[PDB]
C-alpha cells in the first residue's frame, strides 16, 4: 500500500508523520530528472517520468516495523507485477528518509546494502535458477520475487558524479530486466543509447563515466554503488550476504 504513482505521492504523509518528508523528496527528484539545461543525462529516466512510467515508495528509518523493509518487500512485489504490464520502461524510485545531514557516501552505500539484505528475508519466492546465488560469482545479480533486477543507489553525497545525486535522501532505483529489452550491449540501439547517455554525463558530471559501466558485464554489483571517483572495487568484494 506504499506503492505510489506521481499523483498518489502527496498522500504518503503530511508534516512530521511517517513519510511526511516524502512529498518534498519526490519534488526534488522530479525537478532533477526534468531539468531543462543541462538536461538530466539519462533521457530514459526523463522520458519515463514524463510518460507516467515511474512509481515510488519509501522507507522511514524511524519506524522500521511498519514503514521499513517488510513493507518495502510488499511494495516491491506489487511493483514487479506493475512492471510487467504496459510500458516496458518503468522504474521504481524508493526514498529512504528522513534525510541525514552530512552523511558520507560510504555511509549511504552501507545503508543501501543493509536494506537489500533485510529485503532478502521478506522474499516469498526462491532465488532464480538462472542466476548464481553466490555474490562473488561474475554472473551474480540481485534477485527478488523470482527474478533479477537492476538496482542502484543515489545519494546527495555524490558530489562529482552529480547524475547520482537525486536529492537529500539515499534513494534506491529498481528496475526489472525488461527495461533493457531492445537496447542490449551488442545491439545498434544499445550502443546508441550508451553514446547518448554518456554525452549527457559529459555535460552534467564533474567526472566521466565510471570504468565499471564498461566500454559501451561480469560483477554487475559494482554498478549498483559507483564511487564518486575512479576507484574500482575488488570484484569478489560485494557486501551482500
Ligand atoms: C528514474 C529513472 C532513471 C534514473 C534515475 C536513471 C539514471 C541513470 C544514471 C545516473 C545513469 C548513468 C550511469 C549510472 O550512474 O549508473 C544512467 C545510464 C543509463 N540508463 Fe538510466 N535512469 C533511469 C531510467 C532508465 C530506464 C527506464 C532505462 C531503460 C532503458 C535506462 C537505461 C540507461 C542506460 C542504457 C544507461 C547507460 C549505461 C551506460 O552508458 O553504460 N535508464 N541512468
Ligand atoms: N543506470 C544504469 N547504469 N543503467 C544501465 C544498466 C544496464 C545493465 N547493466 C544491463 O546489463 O542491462
Amino acid at each position: 500500500s506504499y506503492l505510489w504513482r506521481d499523483s498518489e505521492v502527496s498522500r504518503s504523509g503530511s508534516g512530521d508523520e511517517p513519510f511526511g518528508w516524502v512529498p518534498e523528496a519526490h519534488s526534488v527528484f522530479t525537478e532533477r530528472i526534468l531539468a531543462e539545461e543541462p538536461p538530466y543525462p539519462c533521457y530514459f529516466g526523463t522520458q519515463g517520468q514524463q510518460r507516467g512510467n515511474n512509481s515510488f515508495s519509501a522507507v522511514d528509518t524511524r519506524y522500521p516495523d511498519t514503514h521499513g523493509p517488510a513493507a518495502l518487500a510488499r511494495s516491491l512485489r506489487a511493483y514487479r507485477q506493475r512492471a510487467w504490464q504496459g510500458p516496458k520502461r518503468q522504474t521504481l524510485i524508493v526514498f529512504v528518509g528522513p534525510a541525514v545531514p552530512g552523511a558520507e557516501l560510504a555511509d549511504d552505500h552501507r545503508r543501501f546494502w543493509t536494506l537489500l539484505d533485510e529485503l532478502r528475508a521478506y522474499d516469498t519466492e526462491p532465488w532464480p535458477a538462472d542466476v548464481p546465488a553466490d555474490p562473488s560469482d561474475p554472473r551474480w545479480q540481485w534477485c527478488f520475487d523470482g527474478e533479477p533486477w537492476f538496482i542502484f543507489a543515489a545519494s546527495p553525497a555524490y558530489k562529482d558524479r552529480r547524475s547520482r545525486d537525486l536529492g537529500p535522501c539515499l534513494t534506491l532505483v529498481f528496475q526489472v530486466r525488461r527495461v533493457f529489452e531492445g537496447i542490449g550491449g551488442s545491439t545498434v540501439a544499445g550502443k546508441a543509447a550508451k553514446r547518448r547517455v554518456r554525452e549527457g554525463l559529459a555535460r552534467y558530471d564533474r567526472i566521466g563515466p565510471h570504468p565499471t559501466l564498461g566500454d559501451g558485464t561480469d560483477f554487475e554489483w559494482r554498478q549498483y554503488t559507483l564511487p564518486d571517483d575512479d576507484s574500482v572495487a575488488a570484484p569478489d568484494a560485494c557486501p551482500v550476504r
